[PDB]
Protein backbone atom coordinates (compact mmCIF):
# COMPACT_ATOMS: atom_id res chain seq x y z
CA UNK A 1 0.00 0.00 0.00
CA UNK A 2 1.65 3.80 -0.94
CA UNK A 3 2.50 5.58 2.06
CA UNK A 4 -0.11 8.37 1.81
CA UNK A 5 -2.98 5.71 1.81
CA UNK A 6 -1.53 3.84 4.83
CA UNK A 7 -1.06 7.69 6.59
CA UNK A 8 -4.59 8.50 6.27
CA UNK A 9 -6.05 5.15 6.86
CA UNK A 10 -3.85 4.66 10.01
CA UNK A 11 -3.96 8.54 11.26
CA UNK A 12 -7.37 8.22 11.19
CA UNK A 13 -8.49 4.62 12.34
CA UNK A 14 -5.93 4.69 15.26
CA UNK A 15 -7.51 7.60 17.35
CA UNK A 16 -11.11 5.82 16.33
CA UNK A 17 -10.05 2.60 18.18
CA UNK A 18 -9.17 4.36 21.27
CA UNK A 19 -12.13 6.96 21.81
CA UNK A 20 -14.93 4.20 20.56
CA UNK A 21 -12.64 1.21 22.49
CA UNK A 22 -12.83 -1.13 19.43
CA UNK A 23 -11.35 -4.44 20.20
CA UNK A 24 -11.21 -5.16 16.88
CA UNK A 25 -11.31 -3.98 13.42
CA UNK A 26 -10.58 -4.59 8.83
CA UNK A 27 -10.76 -1.66 6.89
CA UNK A 28 -10.51 -1.54 3.08
CA UNK A 29 -9.45 0.81 0.75
CA UNK A 30 -10.41 0.34 -2.72
CA UNK A 31 -8.07 3.21 -4.58
CA UNK A 32 -8.26 3.20 -8.37
CA UNK A 33 -10.10 0.08 -8.20
CA UNK A 34 -7.44 -2.45 -6.35
CA UNK A 35 -7.74 -3.16 -2.58
CA UNK A 36 -5.49 -2.50 0.51
CA UNK A 37 -5.98 -3.73 3.58
CA UNK A 38 -5.70 -3.03 7.27
CA UNK A 39 -6.07 -5.18 10.61
CA UNK A 40 -6.23 -3.78 14.15
CA UNK A 41 -6.61 -6.25 17.08
CA UNK A 42 -9.18 -8.66 17.67
CA UNK A 43 -11.12 -11.08 16.51
CA UNK A 44 -11.59 -13.27 20.31
CA UNK A 45 -10.11 -11.78 23.07
CA UNK A 46 -10.65 -14.45 25.34
CA UNK A 47 -8.75 -16.86 22.86
CA UNK A 48 -6.13 -13.80 21.91
CA UNK A 49 -6.87 -14.70 18.11
CA UNK A 50 -6.36 -11.35 16.20
CA UNK A 51 -8.26 -9.82 13.28
CA UNK A 52 -6.55 -10.88 9.44
CA UNK A 53 -8.07 -10.45 6.29
CA UNK A 54 -9.62 -14.29 6.87
CA UNK A 55 -11.55 -13.12 9.95
CA UNK A 56 -15.43 -12.78 9.51
CA UNK A 57 -17.74 -10.15 10.76
CA UNK A 58 -21.08 -10.07 11.02
CA UNK A 59 -22.70 -7.50 8.14
CA UNK A 60 -25.73 -6.46 10.06
CA UNK A 61 -27.71 -4.35 7.83
CA UNK A 62 -25.07 -3.94 5.18
CA UNK A 63 -26.57 -7.32 3.92
CA UNK A 64 -29.51 -4.74 2.90
CA UNK A 65 -27.56 -4.16 -0.15
CA UNK A 66 -26.68 -8.13 -1.49
CA UNK A 67 -30.76 -8.39 -1.09
CA UNK A 68 -31.08 -5.12 -3.22
CA UNK A 69 -28.83 -6.63 -5.62
CA UNK A 70 -30.64 -10.15 -5.21
CA UNK A 71 -33.89 -8.52 -5.84
CA UNK A 72 -32.47 -6.29 -8.97
CA UNK A 73 -31.04 -9.60 -10.67
CA UNK A 74 -34.17 -11.33 -10.21
CA UNK A 75 -35.74 -8.36 -11.92
CA UNK A 76 -33.21 -8.06 -14.72
CA UNK A 77 -33.94 -12.04 -15.39
CA UNK A 78 -37.63 -10.80 -15.71
CA UNK A 79 -38.65 -13.02 -13.11
CA UNK A 80 -40.36 -9.93 -10.70
CA UNK A 81 -41.66 -6.54 -11.24
CA UNK A 82 -41.17 -3.69 -9.00
CA UNK A 83 -44.43 -2.39 -9.84
CA UNK A 84 -46.18 -5.84 -8.86
CA UNK A 85 -48.35 -5.67 -6.21
CA UNK A 86 -47.15 -7.68 -2.93
CA UNK A 87 -50.25 -10.54 -3.04
CA UNK A 88 -49.17 -10.99 -6.30
CA UNK A 89 -46.61 -13.10 -4.69
CA UNK A 90 -48.21 -13.65 -1.23
CA UNK A 91 -52.19 -14.10 -1.93
CA UNK A 92 -52.84 -15.57 1.76
CA UNK A 93 -51.96 -11.93 2.47
CA UNK A 94 -55.80 -11.20 1.82
CA UNK A 95 -55.93 -8.07 4.42
CA UNK A 96 -57.18 -4.89 2.69
CA UNK A 97 -54.50 -2.47 3.83
CA UNK A 98 -52.41 -4.50 1.32
CA UNK A 99 -53.83 -3.48 -1.89
CA UNK A 100 -51.73 -0.51 -3.34
CA UNK A 101 -48.47 -2.15 -1.50
CA UNK A 102 -46.08 -3.14 -4.41
CA UNK A 103 -42.06 -4.90 -4.30
CA UNK A 104 -41.09 -0.92 -4.95
CA UNK A 105 -42.56 0.05 -1.17
CA UNK A 106 -41.10 -3.50 0.56
CA UNK A 107 -38.00 -2.59 -1.22
CA UNK A 108 -37.72 1.13 -0.23
CA UNK A 109 -39.45 1.38 3.26
CA UNK A 110 -42.08 3.23 2.00
CA UNK A 111 -44.93 0.56 2.16
CA UNK A 112 -46.28 2.87 5.11
CA UNK A 113 -45.12 2.52 8.62
CA UNK A 114 -43.55 -1.03 7.97
CA UNK A 115 -41.84 -1.84 11.93
CA UNK A 116 -37.91 -1.79 12.26
CA UNK A 117 -38.06 -5.00 13.86
CA UNK A 118 -40.39 -8.11 13.19
CA UNK A 119 -41.32 -8.64 16.66
CA UNK A 120 -39.42 -11.74 18.80
CA UNK A 121 -42.59 -13.72 18.80
CA UNK A 122 -42.84 -13.95 15.00
CA UNK A 123 -41.20 -17.48 14.44
CA UNK A 124 -43.17 -19.54 12.36
CA UNK A 125 -44.19 -18.89 8.59
CA UNK A 126 -48.09 -18.75 9.72
CA UNK A 127 -46.17 -16.86 12.56
CA UNK A 128 -45.22 -14.13 9.56
CA UNK A 129 -48.20 -13.96 7.60
CA UNK A 130 -50.98 -13.15 10.66
CA UNK A 131 -48.32 -10.26 11.75
CA UNK A 132 -48.47 -8.83 8.25
CA UNK A 133 -52.15 -9.51 8.37
CA UNK A 134 -52.62 -7.11 11.44
CA UNK A 135 -50.77 -4.73 10.78
CA UNK A 136 -52.32 -1.50 10.34
CA UNK A 137 -50.28 1.31 8.03
CA UNK A 138 -49.74 4.61 9.68
CA UNK A 139 -49.72 6.32 5.94
CA UNK A 140 -50.92 5.74 2.68
CA UNK A 141 -47.98 3.69 0.03
CA UNK A 142 -45.23 5.84 -1.21
CA UNK A 143 -45.37 8.53 1.30
CA UNK A 144 -43.28 7.91 3.91
CA UNK A 145 -39.87 6.35 4.28
CA UNK A 146 -39.55 4.16 7.68
CA UNK A 147 -35.90 2.12 7.58
CA UNK A 148 -37.80 -1.39 8.81
CA UNK A 149 -36.31 -5.13 8.24
CA UNK A 150 -39.74 -6.07 8.12
CA UNK A 151 -40.20 -3.91 4.96
CA UNK A 152 -36.93 -5.17 2.96
CA UNK A 153 -36.89 -8.41 4.57
CA UNK A 154 -40.12 -9.22 3.18
CA UNK A 155 -39.09 -7.69 -0.21
CA UNK A 156 -35.99 -10.55 -0.15
CA UNK A 157 -38.17 -13.40 1.00
CA UNK A 158 -40.86 -12.87 -1.94
CA UNK A 159 -38.61 -11.56 -4.80
CA UNK A 160 -36.94 -15.14 -5.11
CA UNK A 161 -40.09 -17.06 -5.24
CA UNK A 162 -40.85 -17.59 -8.90
CA UNK A 163 -37.19 -18.69 -8.89
CA UNK A 164 -37.82 -21.58 -6.85
CA UNK A 165 -34.85 -21.26 -4.80
CA UNK A 166 -34.58 -20.59 -1.37
CA UNK A 167 -33.33 -16.86 -0.28
CA UNK A 168 -30.10 -18.51 0.90
CA UNK A 169 -29.62 -20.66 -2.61
CA UNK A 170 -30.74 -17.97 -4.79
CA UNK A 171 -27.58 -15.62 -3.09
CA UNK A 172 -25.01 -18.29 -3.53
CA UNK A 173 -25.93 -19.19 -6.83
CA UNK A 174 -26.76 -15.56 -8.53
CA UNK A 175 -24.12 -13.21 -6.09
CA UNK A 176 -21.73 -14.79 -4.11
CA UNK A 177 -20.48 -17.63 -6.52
CA UNK A 178 -20.30 -15.18 -9.46
CA UNK A 179 -18.61 -12.75 -8.04
CA UNK A 180 -16.38 -15.15 -5.83
CA UNK A 181 -17.05 -14.14 -2.56
CA UNK A 182 -16.31 -17.51 -1.11
CA UNK A 183 -15.87 -16.32 2.47
CA UNK A 184 -19.09 -14.80 2.80
CA UNK A 185 -21.96 -16.78 4.17
CA UNK A 186 -25.82 -16.55 5.94
CA UNK A 187 -25.09 -19.53 7.95
CA UNK A 188 -21.29 -20.02 8.60
CA UNK A 189 -20.31 -23.54 8.14
CA UNK A 190 -18.72 -25.64 11.05
CA UNK A 191 -15.26 -25.55 9.16
CA UNK A 192 -15.17 -21.93 8.82
CA UNK A 193 -16.47 -21.23 12.51
CA UNK A 194 -12.47 -20.67 13.59
CA UNK A 195 -12.76 -17.54 11.61
CA UNK A 196 -15.52 -16.00 13.04
CA UNK A 197 -15.02 -12.98 15.54
CA UNK A 198 -17.11 -13.02 18.42
CA UNK A 199 -18.81 -9.12 19.02
CA UNK A 200 -18.66 -7.36 21.60
CA UNK A 201 -21.33 -5.42 23.81
CA UNK A 202 -20.88 -4.17 27.29
CA UNK A 203 -17.53 -6.38 27.34
CA UNK A 204 -20.04 -9.48 26.33
CA UNK A 205 -18.68 -11.98 23.78
CA UNK A 206 -21.75 -12.07 21.40
CA UNK A 207 -23.08 -13.66 18.08
CA UNK A 208 -26.50 -12.24 16.34
CA UNK A 209 -29.43 -14.41 16.79
CA UNK A 210 -31.68 -16.15 14.81
CA UNK A 211 -35.05 -14.53 13.51
CA UNK A 212 -37.27 -14.38 10.84
CA UNK A 213 -36.59 -12.62 7.87
CA UNK A 214 -32.46 -12.80 9.28
CA UNK A 215 -30.66 -13.67 6.22
CA UNK A 216 -33.37 -10.76 4.45
CA UNK A 217 -32.39 -8.34 6.78
CA UNK A 218 -28.79 -8.45 8.33
CA UNK A 219 -27.41 -12.50 8.13
CA UNK A 220 -24.65 -12.08 5.94
CA UNK A 221 -21.09 -13.04 7.59
CA UNK A 222 -17.99 -11.78 5.32
CA UNK A 223 -14.62 -11.52 5.16
CA UNK A 224 -12.30 -7.84 4.81
CA UNK A 225 -11.43 -9.70 1.33
CA UNK A 226 -14.87 -10.78 -0.09
CA UNK A 227 -16.52 -7.30 1.12
CA UNK A 228 -13.48 -4.78 -1.33
CA UNK A 229 -14.70 -7.85 -4.00
CA UNK A 230 -18.38 -6.53 -3.59
CA UNK A 231 -17.40 -2.71 -3.63
CA UNK A 232 -15.18 -3.47 -6.81
CA UNK A 233 -18.04 -4.54 -8.16
CA UNK A 234 -20.28 -2.39 -7.00
CA UNK A 235 -17.88 0.46 -8.36
CA UNK A 236 -17.60 -1.25 -11.70
CA UNK A 237 -20.92 -3.53 -12.38
CA UNK A 238 -20.60 -3.20 -16.78
CA UNK A 239 -16.84 -5.78 -15.73
CA UNK A 240 -19.02 -8.38 -14.70
CA UNK A 241 -19.96 -10.74 -16.66
CA UNK A 242 -23.27 -12.23 -15.55
CA UNK A 243 -25.25 -9.75 -17.43
CA UNK A 244 -28.58 -9.95 -14.91
CA UNK A 245 -26.31 -9.55 -12.05
CA UNK A 246 -24.21 -6.44 -13.70
CA UNK A 247 -27.91 -5.11 -14.58
CA UNK A 248 -28.96 -5.65 -10.65
CA UNK A 249 -26.57 -3.87 -9.47
CA UNK A 250 -27.18 -0.97 -11.49
CA UNK A 251 -31.22 -1.52 -10.31
CA UNK A 252 -30.21 -0.85 -6.83
CA UNK A 253 -28.35 1.54 -7.24
CA UNK A 254 -30.90 3.73 -9.06
CA UNK A 255 -32.60 6.72 -7.05
CA UNK A 256 -36.41 5.79 -6.63
CA UNK A 257 -36.88 8.27 -3.78
CA UNK A 258 -35.30 11.40 -1.95
CA UNK A 259 -35.44 11.95 1.14
CA UNK A 260 -33.67 15.58 2.22
CA UNK A 261 -30.14 15.17 0.44
CA UNK A 262 -30.35 11.44 0.32
CA UNK A 263 -31.57 9.06 -2.31
CA UNK A 264 -32.98 5.18 -1.64
CA UNK A 265 -32.30 2.48 -3.86
CA UNK A 266 -32.35 -0.92 -3.69
CA UNK A 267 -30.43 -1.44 -0.29
CA UNK A 268 -28.08 0.97 -1.05
CA UNK A 269 -28.80 4.60 -0.21
CA UNK A 270 -26.93 7.42 -2.23
CA UNK A 271 -25.84 11.04 -2.58
CA UNK A 272 -24.74 13.38 -5.33
CA UNK A 273 -21.38 13.72 -5.26
CA UNK A 274 -19.54 15.82 -4.54
CA UNK A 275 -21.01 15.82 -0.94
CA UNK A 276 -21.24 17.62 1.82
CA UNK A 277 -19.39 15.67 4.72
CA UNK A 278 -22.03 16.83 7.68
CA UNK A 279 -24.87 15.54 5.64
CA UNK A 280 -23.76 12.45 5.52
CA UNK A 281 -22.28 12.49 9.10
CA UNK A 282 -25.42 13.60 10.60
CA UNK A 283 -27.67 11.53 8.36
CA UNK A 284 -25.83 8.36 9.37
CA UNK A 285 -27.46 9.02 13.12
CA UNK A 286 -30.19 6.92 14.21
CA UNK A 287 -32.11 9.65 15.37
CA UNK A 288 -32.24 10.49 11.52
CA UNK A 289 -31.38 7.19 10.16
CA UNK A 290 -34.25 5.70 11.98
CA UNK A 291 -36.98 8.24 11.87
CA UNK A 292 -39.89 8.65 9.62
CA UNK A 293 -39.72 11.05 6.69
CA UNK A 294 -41.41 11.99 4.06
CA UNK A 295 -40.33 10.93 0.45
CA UNK A 296 -40.72 12.71 -2.67
CA UNK A 297 -41.45 9.72 -5.85
CA UNK A 298 -38.51 10.09 -8.41
CA UNK A 299 -40.83 9.40 -11.44
CA UNK A 300 -38.84 7.43 -13.64
CA UNK A 301 -36.21 6.32 -11.45
CA UNK A 302 -33.13 7.89 -11.90
CA UNK A 303 -30.70 5.08 -13.26
CA UNK A 304 -27.27 4.50 -11.00
CA UNK A 305 -25.07 8.05 -11.14
CA UNK A 306 -21.44 7.72 -11.22
CA UNK A 307 -21.19 10.57 -9.29
CA UNK A 308 -22.99 9.40 -5.89
CA UNK A 309 -21.52 8.87 -2.87
CA UNK A 310 -23.47 5.65 -2.12
CA UNK A 311 -23.09 3.65 1.19
CA UNK A 312 -24.89 1.55 3.82
CA UNK A 313 -24.32 1.21 7.76
CA UNK A 314 -24.79 -1.64 9.21
CA UNK A 315 -24.80 -2.95 12.44
CA UNK A 316 -25.70 -5.98 15.31
CA UNK A 317 -25.90 -6.47 19.15
CA UNK A 318 -21.87 -6.74 18.77
CA UNK A 319 -20.88 -5.24 15.37
CA UNK A 320 -20.35 -2.51 13.37
CA UNK A 321 -19.95 -1.95 9.41
CA UNK A 322 -19.67 0.85 7.02
CA UNK A 323 -19.30 0.88 3.17
CA UNK A 324 -18.91 3.61 1.25
CA UNK A 325 -17.90 4.71 -2.28
CA UNK A 326 -17.69 7.16 -5.36
CA UNK A 327 -18.24 5.57 -8.78
CA UNK A 328 -16.64 8.45 -10.91
CA UNK A 329 -13.43 8.24 -8.79
CA UNK A 330 -12.94 4.28 -8.57
CA UNK A 331 -12.39 5.22 -5.21
CA UNK A 332 -13.98 2.66 -2.00
CA UNK A 333 -13.90 1.72 1.88
CA UNK A 334 -15.02 -0.99 3.87
CA UNK A 335 -14.59 -0.38 7.62
CA UNK A 336 -15.72 -3.62 9.48
CA UNK A 337 -15.18 -3.36 13.70
CA UNK A 338 -16.46 -6.09 16.04
CA UNK A 339 -18.43 -3.88 18.78
CA UNK A 340 -21.44 -1.43 17.74
CA UNK A 341 -20.15 2.07 17.91
CA UNK A 342 -21.92 5.30 16.48
CA UNK A 343 -22.61 5.58 12.71
CA UNK A 344 -21.42 9.38 12.85
CA UNK A 345 -18.11 8.00 13.82
CA UNK A 346 -17.79 5.64 11.11
CA UNK A 347 -19.04 7.81 8.48
CA UNK A 348 -16.82 10.52 9.43
CA UNK A 349 -13.42 8.56 9.43
CA UNK A 350 -14.76 6.98 5.96
CA UNK A 351 -14.92 10.73 5.05
CA UNK A 352 -11.74 11.71 6.23
CA UNK A 353 -10.00 9.00 4.43
CA UNK A 354 -12.00 9.02 1.10
CA UNK A 355 -11.88 12.82 0.82
CA UNK A 356 -8.11 12.76 2.04
CA UNK A 357 -7.53 9.99 -1.44
CA UNK A 358 -9.59 11.95 -3.32
B1 LIG B 1 -29.30 -2.85 10.56
O1 LIG B 1 -27.90 -3.14 11.06
O2 LIG B 1 -29.48 -1.40 10.42
C1 LIG B 1 -30.38 -3.41 11.60
C2 LIG B 1 -30.41 -4.79 11.95
C3 LIG B 1 -31.31 -5.24 12.97
N1 LIG B 1 -31.32 -6.67 13.41
S1 LIG B 1 -30.06 -7.36 14.32
O3 LIG B 1 -30.38 -8.58 14.95
O4 LIG B 1 -28.80 -7.13 13.59
C4 LIG B 1 -29.91 -6.28 15.70
C5 LIG B 1 -29.25 -5.10 15.67
C6 LIG B 1 -29.34 -4.42 16.96
S2 LIG B 1 -28.67 -2.83 17.24
O5 LIG B 1 -27.84 -2.46 16.08
O6 LIG B 1 -28.30 -2.62 18.57
C7 LIG B 1 -30.06 -1.76 17.07
C8 LIG B 1 -30.16 -0.89 15.95
C9 LIG B 1 -31.30 -0.08 15.78
C10 LIG B 1 -32.36 -0.13 16.73
C11 LIG B 1 -32.28 -0.99 17.84
C12 LIG B 1 -31.13 -1.80 18.02
C13 LIG B 1 -30.05 -5.11 17.89
S3 LIG B 1 -30.68 -6.65 17.27
C14 LIG B 1 -32.16 -4.32 13.62
C15 LIG B 1 -32.14 -2.97 13.27
C16 LIG B 1 -31.26 -2.51 12.26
Amino acid sequence: APQQINDIVHRTITPLIEQQKIPGMAVAVIYQGKPYYFTWGYADIAKKQPVTQQTLFELGSVSKTFTGVLGGDAIARGEIKLSDPTTKYWPELTAKQWNGITLLHLATYTAGGLPLQVPDEVKSSSDLLRFYQNWQPAWAPGTQRLYANSSIGLFGALAVKPSGLSFEQAMQTRVFQPLKLNHTWINVPPAEEKNYAWGYREGKAVHVSPGALDAEAYGVKSTIEDMARWVQSNLKPLDINEKTLQQGIQLAQSRYWQTGDMYQGLGWEMLDWPVNPDSIINGSDNKIALAARPVKAITPPTPAVRASWVHKTGATGGFGSYVAFIPEKELGIVMLANKNYPNPARVDAAWQILNALQ
